[PDB]
């Protein structure tokens, strides 16, 4: 049992809610919140910009140290950093960015990172400003993630379309 509330069950292990991931995280304080990261951990926009702002830029400061020590992530890759005031941990996952010409086939590899965590609060990878089709991202999520994933979709119109088109 966990405290996630108001989710619709899509499959045994995938749940979805029309919610602001920042507010979900602040309320639930999950063990893991997923960030829609880029390889440089530059949290400027989309989900990353929102999560970082909610940490008053502490996520960015921590990320800058991570990059100085380790260098960039790979597309499809991830790292675990602090969740600050949002969660115990933040799993920074890099989905392909179609607006950078990156190969959407790497989306499955990106979602595989979720399987290293028994429970996650997450956005749909490669959606929003990353340019991929969110319906396809949800399909890959369902077909890749085996651990328990609670998806937060802020945009109500998109949420409704994701539910109504789910196979």
């Amino acid at each position: 049992v966990n405290s996630f509330s108001g989710y619709l069950k899509l499959t045994d292990n995938v749940y979805i809610k029309n919610a602001d991931i920042v507010e979900e995280a602040k309320k639930v304080k999950p063990t893991v919140v997923v960030n829609a990261a880029n390889v440089y951990l530059k949290h400027g926009g989309g989900v990353a910009g929102a999560l970082n702002k909610a940490t008053n830029n502490a996520m960015q400061v921590e990320s800058d140290d991570y990059i100085a020590t380790n260098g960039p992530l790979k597309v499809g890759g991830s790292c675990v950093l602090s969740g600050h005031n949002l969660a115990k941990h933040c799993l920074h996952v890099v989905g392909p960015n179609v607006n950078k010409g990156e190969d959407i086939q790497l989306l499955k590899s990106a979602y595989e990172n979720f399987n290293q965590h028994e429970v996650l609060l997450a956005p749909l990878l490669s959606a929003g400003i990353f340019g991929a089709d969110p319906i396809h991202s949800l399909r890959v999520c369902v077909d890749t993630v085996r651990t328990n994933v609670y998806l937060a979709v802020f945009d109500k119109n998109l949420y409704d379309k994701l539910v109504s088109s789910f196979l």
